């Protein structure tokens, strides 16, 4: 009554027992194996081509199906350690990549490794993108949204980055990948259609994502209907909460390799 499918989903999620939530997080999702790569982020090995974060595999999932084909100048807002930046540098059509994150006592500190094409990567900490001016780009990236147990707080936060991203979409990317932390409220499906009407694109759910978050990524390579695509992911997560759990589909993490300009 009066609630969206996503709203009716997150309510039951907040009422799950500790074990009911633990066994449900990874049930039936796809996940990249990062064990041997975490022994690389600490051994100082920058040559092995490992990923710094799991975001490298997530973006590798999206770029490898035309959901976004980066090129020219690319920009990743909230790069953290640059999981999205180090994969974008391996793309052959891109030239300049710049990452930006604060990395203060509030969040993750950027890491610099030697993945293939690391010379074109510019990751600096100490930036607040909510007070940053938009620069011309051909590929916009944004992975900022922060979880919250209240569907209204996730809404109040997601509209803030979508209003900030409108200044970078005012710089007209050629291919973008914007994360919509909460797309499932009646105010959300409203705005996401309003932005797609003027700037194009569509939303898509990545199998790298957990069952605990309703996050979806607004891409430039998919033209899906908004309300139907969001509701599809809503109904998809609900079925996983009732029956017996299912094993996670493991995969090999990206291997960005090593090298220089080419
Ligand atoms: C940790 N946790 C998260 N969620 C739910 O999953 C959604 C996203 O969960 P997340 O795991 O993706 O979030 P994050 O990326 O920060 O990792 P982590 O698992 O460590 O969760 C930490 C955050 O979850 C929130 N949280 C902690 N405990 C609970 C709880 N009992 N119920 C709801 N939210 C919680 C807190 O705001 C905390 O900051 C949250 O909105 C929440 O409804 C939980 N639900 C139950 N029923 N029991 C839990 O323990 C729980
Ligand atoms: N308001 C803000 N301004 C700048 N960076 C922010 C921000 N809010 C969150 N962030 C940053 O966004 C990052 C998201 S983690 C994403 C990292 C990377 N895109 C990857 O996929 O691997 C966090 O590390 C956090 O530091």
């Amino acid at each position: 009554t009066g609630e969206t499918l996503g709203e009716k989903w997150k309510a039951r999620l907040n009422q799950m027992s500790a074990l009911e939530f633990y066994s449900y997080k990874k049930s039936g999702i796809t996940e990249v194996c990062r064990e041997e790569a975490r022994r690389a982020l600490k051994d100082g090995v920058a040559t092995g081509g490992h990923a710094v974060s799991r975001g490298s595999a997530k973006l590798r999932w999206l770029v490898e199906r035309g959901y976004l084909q980066p090129y020219g100048k690319v920009i990743d807002l909230g790069c953290g350690r640059g999981g999205w930046s180090y994969y974008a540098a391996t793309i052959r059509k891109v030239q300049e990549v710049k990452g930006y994150t604060k990395g203060g006592p509030g969040h993750e500190e950027p890491m610099l490794v030697q993945s293939y094409g690391w010379n074109i990567v510019r990751l600096k900490s100490g930036v607040d993108v909510f007070h940053m001016a938009a620069e011309p780009c051909d590929t916009l990236l944004c992975d900022i949204g922060e979880s919250s147990s209240s569907p209204e707080v996730e809404e109040a936060r997601t509209l803030r980055v979508l209003s900030m991203v409108g200044d970078w979409l005012e710089k007209r990317p050629g291919a973008f990948c914007i994360k919509v932390l909460c797309p499932y409220t009646s105010t959300m499906m409203e705005t996401l259609e309003r932005l797609q009407r003027r700037y194009g694109g569509g939303l898509v759910r990545v199998p790298l994502s957990r069952n605990s978050t309703h996050e979806m990524y607004w891409v430039s390579g998919a033209k899906s209907n908004t309300i139907k695509s969001v509701s599809t992911t809503s109904q998809l997560l609900l079925g996983r909460m009732d029956g017996p759990r299912r094993p996670v589909k493991y995969e090999e993490d990206v291997n960005l390799g090593s090298g220089t300009r080419a």
